[PDB]
């Protein structure tokens, strides 16, 4: 039995913990917040700040099989980079790839350098899409309908179409492009639902090439919009993602935690077909169910399993109003929809 140490106990941490459990691994959480979101979901919880008390983490690295950073605190990531040679186990992270992926402008320069289409910068006609250069979860992302308009903000052409995610796990030499998923967006451009998509040869080749040219040793997701004039890559994020890996697990049978672990041990090779519906629903006043995105879920107080039966998993995120994360799967759309209705009827 393997043990994984996660640094970060919010949504990235949940995803990693969830898949580690599916892989039969013990989950050790480190987080500076005494009431970190997934503290009760982990098998062990150690509350400390890794920057303030690095020896505690280094000692933990002697007792676990891998350390996985699952936060986007640049201070933390940069600090871990500075001490990574001192770890007694592998650190499942690509610090160079993250340096590029975290900065949307640097990422776009990277896309351009290898001929990957990406939205036009500073268009002359509305609507414009605007976003910060270094946020996540669509924080600060908004549409602007007139040139009546902020610091180092990205201003792009608004590309209408499906938002599609693809994960790649690299071992430095081989790059495993995994499973396409559809990102369902809400009025805030946050993601409230994920479903799987059939293979797209072009997107897979593009994603392979983005990983290969680094070269990636770690995990990265690639996001593109299938726009009216073709695919446009909007961003990359070289860290363990939330939401999509659960859909990847059920739709493809691939456990991204197992794959990432393999990349830092035995290596990876390049290359199920079920349906899966993954969504978040808030239980509002008078029991009115409301779709919400990650920004809402990340404001919760306690996150863990609520219910399971065949083809149905439900997680409850406690807080001001409860948020349920619902996972449904089956052989096809029809059966999965049937499981969705059963899951909803439970609520
Ligand atoms: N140096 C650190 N040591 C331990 N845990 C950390 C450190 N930096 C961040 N974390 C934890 O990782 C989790 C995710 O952090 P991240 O900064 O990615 O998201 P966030 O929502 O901005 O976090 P916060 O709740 O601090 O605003 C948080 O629970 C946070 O407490
Ligand atoms: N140029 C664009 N045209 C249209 N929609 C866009 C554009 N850029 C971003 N979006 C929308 O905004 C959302 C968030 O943007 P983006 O993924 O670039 O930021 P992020 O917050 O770093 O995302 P992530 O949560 O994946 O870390 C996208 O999923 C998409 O719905
Ligand atoms: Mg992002
Ligand atoms: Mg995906
Ligand atoms: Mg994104
Ligand atoms: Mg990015």
């Amino acid at each position: 039995m393997k043990t994984i140490c996660l640094v970060g106990g919010k949504l990235q941490g949940f995803e990693a913990a969830y898949l580690s459990k599916k892989a039969g691994m013990k989950v050790v959480l480190v987080d500076k917040n005494p009431q970190a979101l997934i503290r009760n979901y982990a098998d062990e919880f150690y509350c400390f700040d890794v920057i303030k008390e690095p020896e505690k983490l280094l000692e933990l690295s002697k007792r676990v099989d891998a350390v996985l950073p699952v936060n986007e605190n640049l201070a933390c990531i940069e600090f871990l980079n500075s001490i990574k040679e001192k770890f007694s186990c592998p650190v499942l992270f690509d610090f160079e790839a993250y340096r590029i992926s975290r900065d949307k402008k640097k990422s776009k320069d990277y896309f351009k350098s290898i001929g990957v289409p990406t939205p036009q910068d500073r268009p002359s006609k509305p609507p414009y899409f605007v976003k910060p250069p270094c946020e996540s979860s669509s924080v600060g992302a908004r549409i602007i309908y007139d040139d009546k308009d902020e610091p180092d903000t990205l201003v792009e052409e608004y590309v209408e179409g499906e938002v599609v995610s693809l994960e790649v796990v690299g071992d430095g030499s081989h790059f495993a492009v995994v499973k396409e998923t559809l990102v369902h967006i809400d009025e805030t451009y946050d993601c409230h639902m994920v479903t799987p998509l059939p293979a797209n040869p072009l997107f897979r080749q593009i994603s392979h090439d983005l990983a290969a040219n680094l070269p990636l040793k770690g995990i990265m997701d690639v996001e593109a919009i299938f726009g009216p004039k073709g695919l446009r890559v909007i961003e990359i994020d070289a860290r363990f993602p939330s939401q999509t890996p659960t859909v990847v697990y059920y739709s493809s049978g691939i456990n991204l935690i197992e794959l990432l672990f393999r990349a830092f041990t035995d290596g990876v090779e390049e290359i199920e077909n079920k349906y899966c519906i993954y969504e978040h629903l808030m239980f509002g006043e008078n029991g009115v169910l409301i779709p919400v995105g990650e920004q809402v879920l990340s404001m919760g107080s306690d996150y863990g399993k609520f219910y399971e039966e065949p083809g149905i998993e439900i997680f409850l995120c406690k807080g001001e109003y409860p948020v349920f994360t619902m996972v449904f799967w089956g052989k096809d759309r029809e059966e999965t929809g049937a499981k969705r209705c059963k899951g909803l009827s439970v609520l």
